[PDB]
């Protein structure tokens, strides 16, 4: 706390999808810091910093798309993101700090930090260096959210098992429905879930929450 001929219309293709999918989560992810600066007024100059590291990133991504040539989908991001999109602007609606701070510094970042370590090794290099330099900047030893949620487990632990039981499915079929385009790039849909499996069990193991706990939470995702 072999590589891709980046050239083919194949390649491509699928790198349209992608792209558009780390560039919509970025503005996303600025979005819903904002948010969470609503709910949390004493945290707004930590989590305008953090906001402004994730438009930076944004920029970064969206000149990997310009570098291979690619026009990233957009309309494609912003349909893959809407159901969790959804979930986070209810639980925002109703205060639900928890359920917000699960959804974006939890579930997303560990969804981030699987997909930026299983693309680096498959990279072009000028992608490769944007990606390092966003894992090499993902930080405070704590985010916002395991600090906020570690301080304050005991009164969220129930609000936190519903908000994984009804988060942590739509992440699965996030992977689900971009894992034909991650192979085209050459990443291992297995890296990726493993990888994410390992960043979430780390994060709530820092949040206070036992072995049993954690494998229950894991398998709210069938
Ligand atoms: C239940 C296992 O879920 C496995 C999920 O593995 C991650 C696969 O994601 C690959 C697609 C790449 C999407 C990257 C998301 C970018 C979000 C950046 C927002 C910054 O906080
Ligand atoms: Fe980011
Ligand atoms: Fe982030």
């Amino acid at each position: 706390h072999a590589l891709p001929d980046f050239t083919s219309d194949r390649y491509k293709d699928a790198y349209s999808r992608i792209n558009a999918i780390v560039i919509e989560g970025e503005q996303e992810a600025h979005d819903n810091y904002i948010a969470i600066g609503t709910l949390l007024p004493d945290h707004v100059e930590e989590l305008k910093r953090l906001a402004k590291m994730e438009m930076r990133h944004k920029k970064g991504f969206t000149a990997c798309g310009k570098n291979l040539g690619v026009k990233a989908d957009m309309d494609f991001a912003r349909e893959f993101f809407a159901p969790l999109r959804d979930n986070f602007q209810t639980a925002l609606g109703q205060g639900k700090t928890p359920t917000c701070l699960l959804i974006q510094a939890l579930l997303i970042e560990a969804f981030a930090i699987s997909a930026y370590h299983t693309y680096i090794p498959v990279s072009d290099p000028f992608a490769r260096k944007i990606t390092e330099g966003v894992v090499k900047d993902e930080y405070t030893h704590l985010n916002y959210g395991e600090a906020w949620l570690k301080a304050n487990l005991e009164s969220c632990r129930e609000e936190l098992l519903e908000a994984n039981r009804e988060n942590l499915p739509l992440i699965r079929r996030m992977a689900d429905q971009v894992a034909g385009d991650a192979a085209v790039l050459q990443m291992d849909k297995e890296d990726l879930i493993e990888d994410f499996l390992i960043a979430y069990q780390e994060s709530l193991t820092e949040i206070g929450f036992n072995t049993r706990e954690i494998t229950r939470m894991a398998a709210a995702a069938l």
